[PDB]
């Protein structure tokens, strides 16, 4: 949302088999149509954004696990997809805070 911490809770997860319906229904999202959750550690991701302090765009060199929820059929009936691919994020203050895109950064 604004800092790497808030961006962590909404775009990162601890369990690879997260529950889209049980997590999205939470007030944090409020049954959001779709969301892109990642599967990694805070120290493994911090080292990826511990190269720049100013605002810049960084693209992961290696592929990371990606658990995303997508609106397949309203209301809160969503699906979970797991795929390892690179991601484009905005680095700031030695930490990432925004999700730009995947292999292609618009």
């Amino acid at each position: 949302m604004q800092n790497w911490e808030t961006f962590q809770k909404k775009h990162l997860t601890d369990t690879r088999d997260v529950k889209c319906d049980a997590e999205m229904k939470k007030a944090l999202f409020d049954c959001k149509q779709k969301n892109t959750f990642i599967y990694a550690r805070p120290g493994r991701v911090q080292a990826l954004c511990k190269n720049i302090i100013v605002s810049k765009n960084v693209l992961s060199t290696d592929e990371f696990y990606l658990s995303d929820c997508n609106r397949i059929k309203l209301p809160c009936h969503y699906k979970l997809k797991k795929s390892s691919n690179t991601i484009c994020i905005t680095c700031e203050n030695k930490l990432p805070v925004h999700f730009v895109a995947v292999e292609e950064c618009p």
